[PDB]
């Protein structure tokens, strides 16, 4: 469907902060955040990151992403990837990741995009696989209940 993108704005914060539907979803897209998510937590992430971007369809903000890490000439890492629940499965994240890949290439001369995905997040793992990301390593992490989870580190070459 028809999608556009632009930098995130203050008026987008309340909608975007509403995207994660439970503690698990919040952990998957922003593991340092604390449930419940809030506009203050989102604004703080935006201020300390780069490239915060929204995807819009039919006047609705449906998706958000930024760079978790950025290293000129080297790589960027995708951060805070989240989509409105009613709009999932429709290509919003696919679209926005394409946008972020282009931004990494153009703004950071990145050769590689990194994406890390928690093991329980099948939807994420499958999407990133469809976009050409390959798994490289697995790291142990802990969820908010102190349970041990596996963070799967994936990457993809970008090219000029
Ligand atoms: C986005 C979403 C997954 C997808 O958005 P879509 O808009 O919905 O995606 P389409 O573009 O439509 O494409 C979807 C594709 O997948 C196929 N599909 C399969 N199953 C499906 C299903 N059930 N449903 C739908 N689709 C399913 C489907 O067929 C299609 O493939 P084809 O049909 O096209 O082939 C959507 O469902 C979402 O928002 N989920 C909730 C949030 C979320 O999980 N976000 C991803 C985060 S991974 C990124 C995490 C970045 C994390 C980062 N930190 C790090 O990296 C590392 N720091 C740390 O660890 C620090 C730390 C601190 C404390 C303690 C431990 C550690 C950061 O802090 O920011």
């Amino acid at each position: 469907m028809q999608l556009s993108h632009r930098p995130a704005e203050t008026g987008d914060l309340e909608t975007v902060a509403g995207f994660p539907q439970d503690r698990d979803e919040l952990f998957y897209c922003y593991p340092k955040a604390i449930w419940p998510f809030s506009v203050a937590q989102l604004a703080a992430a935006i201020a300390e990151r780069r490239g915060s971007t929204v995807a819009v369809h039919d006047g609705q903000v449906l998706g958000f992403a930024n760079f978790y890490q950025w290293q000129h000439g080297d790589f960027c890492a995708l951060g805070n990837m989240m989509v409105a629940p009613a709009a999932r499965g429709l290509g919003v994240a696919r679209y926005l990741i394409g946008v972020m890949e282009n931004l990494a290439r153009e703004q950071y001369k990145a050769r590689l995009m990194k994406i890390s995905c928690f093991n329980a997040n099948a939807a994420g793992l499958l999407l990133y696989t469809q976009l050409g990301y390959q798994p490289r390593a697995i790291a142990e992490r802990h969820d908010p209940d102190g349970r041990r989870v596996a963070l799967i580190q994936m990457d993809k070459p970008l090219e000029p």
